[PDB]
């Protein structure tokens, strides 16, 4: 990983030292990225639909895994699965009962450092992955990326920053996130986000991540050319809004 400080600096220890899941895998690859181009095509706005129980920022809120996911599921373009135990109180065994009980994809949210974790995404039913630039030197991301497309998955690579892009877009990227938050300070700061998604190839899937409550704040993200969007917090505290940012 990189030089890192702080609660940054913590979790990569956690992921470095994280035990690896032996299961046999039920289903094949769902492809996130090309449900979200099928989505596109067919009009219909592409939410990704985050699980998380508690986070650095804040939320805090007891809710059922299995039900949230299955009504997600009939408005979603996907799931995304918390799994990092300390800060987000993820699981393994939570990607594994949602994975056996919903039929459209799922991206596995931790910070994935090894890859071990991409073979424990891989055999607990996720479809796809997330790649953080941010965390990883550029070898460590080309590395990481070649081995979860030895698996037949796209991971999503994220960006924060003008100098994340740059090497995203060199090991050649395909499906890019573009975070407003900053994972070191937890600050949001949604220009920077902007100006990002206005550098980015056409090609490539955009998925705009975090601090996104309203439906005109997709509706203004979809104009500037973002394909998907990935919301938690929001969709956590009120399910029923997956219904307003559908319409
Ligand atoms: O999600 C958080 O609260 C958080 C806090 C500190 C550091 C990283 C964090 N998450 C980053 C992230 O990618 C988020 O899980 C999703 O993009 C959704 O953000 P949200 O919709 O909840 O604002």
């Amino acid at each position: 990983p990189r030089y890192l400080k702080g609660w940054l600096k913590d979790v990569v220890q956690l992921s470095l030292r994280r035990p690896s899941f032996r299961a046999s895998r039920q289903r094949p690859i769902i492809s996130l990225n090309e449900r979200i181009l099928e989505f596109n095509k067919r009009n219909i706005t592409a939410i990704i639909a985050e699980y998380k129980r508690k986070s650095p920022s804040g939320l805090d809120v007891e809710r059922d895994p299995i039900e949230y996911s299955k009504f997600m599921e009939r408005y979603a373009v996907g799931l995304s699965i918390l799994t990092e135990e300390k800060y987000f109180n993820g699981s393994y065994e939570t990607l594994r009962k949602i994975a056996s009980s919903v039929s459209i994809p799922i991206l596995m949210k931790d910070f994935i450092v090894k890859e071990s974790q991409i073979d424990d995404a891989y055999n607990l039913g996720a479809d796809t992955v997330l790649l953080i630039v941010k965390i990883l030197t550029e070898r460590e991301l080309e590395s990481l990326l070649e081995y979860a497309r030895s698996y037949g998955m796209e991971p999503l690579i994220e960006i924060n920053d003008e100098n994340d892009l740059d090497i995203a877009l060199r090991i050649g990227a395909r499906f890019i996130g573009i975070n407003s938050r900053d994972l070191e300070t937890l600050e949001i700061n949604k220009e920077n986000q902007r100006k990002l998604i206005s550098m980015i190839p056409s090609n490539v899937v955009k998925v705009a991540e975090s601090g996104i409550s309203e439906r005109n704040e997709i509706e203004e993200l979809r104009k500037l050319g973002v394909n998907a969007f990935l919301i938690g917090s929001s969709l956590m505290r009120n399910p029923e809004k997956i219904k307003e940012f559908i319409l």
